């Protein structure tokens, strides 16, 4: 199954930078969401979940087809809460109706990471919307109540290795869990992209507790939480090494996250040899906007 990137007709970097800018300006404007976290984190999660359905064995799922717009996928229990991200992006899509749905969703994630002071994420256009019957079934996104072996195995389906898994998980510095979405209870409130997930894993005094949904999670007296799968990265000795690395090298963590996130967003897509080079968008701050 081959998905060839096809550039939205006549569009170039300047067009996509405007889209970026509209998302970034809305991020700035719609500040009260989720107790003043803003929409950055949920947009990152959205870009991950639209990509994380991919199966390297048959090239089903993945970001390309924009299939999150179809009820089967948007109603996936694993996607509960992401409707907020969608509603955020709908006015952007109405203003720029020419962008494909997979391009918009993945660009929303790029824009969110950058505007939250994360690394640059090169991004490529050309995802093309595919029909409802190409929507992957529910159940391809990961469970949070398991160990390191589950995590490793899960991510082989996405062609991610240990360093890529540990790097991508660093996005769990952002935002929070919400009991009514996932059964995890978060207070958390960060909307700045840093390497603190790793620092928190190593530094905090974690206690295995049960939340009000009767699920276990790891909590600290500082008010932080970790999912069991987040904690598994310090149980497994191969993941632990890499957690320590990223805790001790902000820059390394940035570059590794950038390449892993781009790869995640691009899995399943064939880029023609004549395709444009990846775009690196300027932040609002960089533009003086
Ligand atoms: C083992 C892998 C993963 C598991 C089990 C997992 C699980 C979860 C769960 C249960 C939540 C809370 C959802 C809610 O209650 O609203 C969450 C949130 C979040 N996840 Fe993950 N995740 C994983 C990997 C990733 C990856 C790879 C990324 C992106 C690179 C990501 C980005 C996020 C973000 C940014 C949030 C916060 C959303 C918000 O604040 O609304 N996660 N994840
Ligand atoms: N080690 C383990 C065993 C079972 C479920 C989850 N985890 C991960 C951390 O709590
Ligand atoms: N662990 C986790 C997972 C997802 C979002 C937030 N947090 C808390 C901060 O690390």
């Amino acid at each position: 199954l081959v998905h060839v990137a096809s550039v939205e007709k006549g569009r170039s970097y300047e067009d996509f930078q405007k889209v970026y800018n509209a998302i970034a300006l809305k991020l700035r404007e719609d500040d009260e969401y989720d107790n003043y976290i803003g929409y950055g984190p949920v947009l990152v999660r959205l870009a991950w979940h639209i990509s994380g359905t991919w199966d390297k064995h048959d090239n089903t799922g993945g970001s390309y087809g924009g299939t999150y717009r179809f009820k089967k996928e948007f109603n996936d229990p694993s996607n509960a809460g992401l409707q907020n991200g969608f509603k955020f992006l709908e006015p952007i899509h109405k203003e720029f109706p020419w962008i494909s749905s997979g391009d918009l969703f993945s660009l929303g994630g790029v824009t969110a990471v950058q505007e939250m002071q994360g690394p640059k994420i090169p991004w490529r256009c050309g995802r093309v919307d595919t029909p409802e019957d190409t929507t992957p079934d529910n159940g391809r996104l990961p469970d949070a109540d398991k160990d390191a072996g589950y995590v490793r195995t899960f991510f082989q389906r996405l062609n991610m290795n240990d360093r890529e898994v540990v790097a991508l998980m660093g996005a769990h510095a952002l935002g929070k869990t919400h009991l009514k979405n996932s059964g995890y209870e978060g207070g958390g409130a960060n909307n700045v992209f840093t390497n603190e997930f790793y620092l928190n894993l190593l530094n905090e005094d974690w206690k295995l507790e049960k939340n009000d949904a009767n699920n276990e999670q790891w909590d600290s007296k500082s008010g932080y939480m970790m999912l069991p799968t987040d904690y598994s990265l310090i149980q497994d000795p191969k993941y632990l090494s890499i957690v320590k690395e990223y805790a001790n090298d902000q820059d390394k963590f940035f570059k590794d996250f950038s390449k892993a996130f781009e790869k995640l967003l691009e899995n399943g897509i064939t880029f023609p040899k004549d395709a444009p080079s990846p775009f690196i968008f300027k932040t609002l701050e960089e533009q003086g906007l």
